DNA sequence: CCGACGGCGCATCAGC
DNA sequence: GCTGATGCGC
DNA sequence: GTCGG
């Protein structure tokens, strides 16, 4: 259960902000996704916070953050986020990393050589390497919602090529598409085959090829990177004679032995807290999961041997918890 | 006090 | 050349 | 930055 908006919002953004400005700017990871943590369980808590204290009540909140939320409360603001928004560098080195391939190196890299927008950008390309190149080109696409209707569309296109292709494969949709939503950011195809499994000799082909024909068929536009197991790339949903261009999005692809697909999948599919959870009953029932197998627990403290896992279910099965739907993975 | 905090595929880079 | 290390995104 | 050894 979520409410937040006229609630919390104002502390869930700050924190937003910060979480931003530290992966980005600073470098710290751990720091973005603690901001973020904050923000998110705040964001699930339906009071309207009143101070640091009732947020330090939060697990993920603490002592500066909730000191954060008093000046914030107090004052509507993070004087901190007005130096930040004030300085210059900063912001722009914000807005750079917003271009897929650029992360804060490249980002702070180019902020130095004098680069700091689309049209530096533009006007540098020859200082871009093709993910980059690709991520530019395609900057507001990306930052598009995708709408599942679309999904569905692009749902089914990947769908039959596969299909096309060869017949014996597997793909399915993960993501909060998976989990039943509204909307997405891209798309997760979980692929594998019966002729590619742990400890077989693989077959780059298979995904090459599944590539390829999505290819064939101008689903896939741009590629960010491939080799034989995973694909990064962009596709799009052919155009309706007089009716105006789609966006162009996010794909993935990914190629999994069929002994560790459900893992992937079920790993894949979320959600995040469900999947802490989950590891945790899993882990009570004495096992270890993760995106590839399940492991039953050593009698002693740990011990090898992965089991055999023919489906989600099965997954399920082992820590005796009902499959559930992925619908309501929620957590 | 202090370490962990997801890890990994894939591209490009520093080096030998 | 190739290895390994670093960036990036997921 | 927060949590927890
Ligand atoms: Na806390
Ligand atoms: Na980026």
């Amino acid at each position: 259960k979520a409410p937040q908006e006229t609630l919390n919002g104002g502390i869930t953004d700050m924190l937003t902000e910060l979480a931003n400005f530290e992966k980005n700017v600073s470098q710290a990871i751990h720091k973005y996704n603690a901001y973020r943590k904050a923000a998110s369980v705040i964001a699930k808590y339906p009071h309207k916070i009143k101070s640091g204290a009732e947020a330090k009540k939060l697990p993920g909140v603490g002592t500066k953050i909730a000191e954060k939320i008093d000046e914030f409360l107090a004052t509507g603001k993070l004087r901190k986020l007005e130096k930040i928004r004030q300085d210059d560098t900063s912001s722009s080195i914000n807005f750079l990393t917003r271009v897929s391939g650029i992360g804060p190196s490249a980002a702070r890299k180019f902020v130095d050589e004098g680069i700091k927008t689309l049209e530096d950008l533009r006007k540098n390309e020859d200082k871009l390497n093709h993910h980059q190149r690709i991520g530019l080109k395609y900057f507001g696409d990306f930052e598009k919602r995708i709408p599942r209707e679309e999904m569905l569309q692009m749902q089914d296109i990947v769908l039959n090529e596969v299909k096309k292709v060869d017949s014996e494969y597997i793909a399915t949709v993960c993501g909060s598409f998976r989990r039943g939503a509204e909307s997405s950011g891209d798309m997760d195809v979980l692929l594998t085959h019966p002729s590619f499994t742990s400890e077989s000799t693989k077959q780059p082909k298979l995904l090459h090829q599944v590539v390829e024909q999505l290819q064939k068929v101008h689903f896939i536009t741009d590629t960010l990177s491939k080799g034989e197991t995973k694909f990064m790339g962009v596709c799009q949903l052919p155009s309706k004679n007089d009716e105006k261009e789609y966006p162009h999005r996010r794909i993935d692809i990914r190629l999994i032995p069929k002994d560790q697909y459900y893992c992937g999948v079920l790993y894949f599919t979320g959600s995040d807290i469900f999947n802490k959870n989950m590891r945790a009953h899993a882990l009570e029932k004495g096992f270890t999961i993760n995106e590839y197998t399940i492991r039953p627990l050593g009698v002693t403290g740990v011990a090898g041997e992965p089991l055999p896992v023919d489906s989600e279910k099965d997954i399920f099965d082992y820590i005796q918890w009902k499959y559930r739907e992925p619908k309501d993975r929620s957590e």
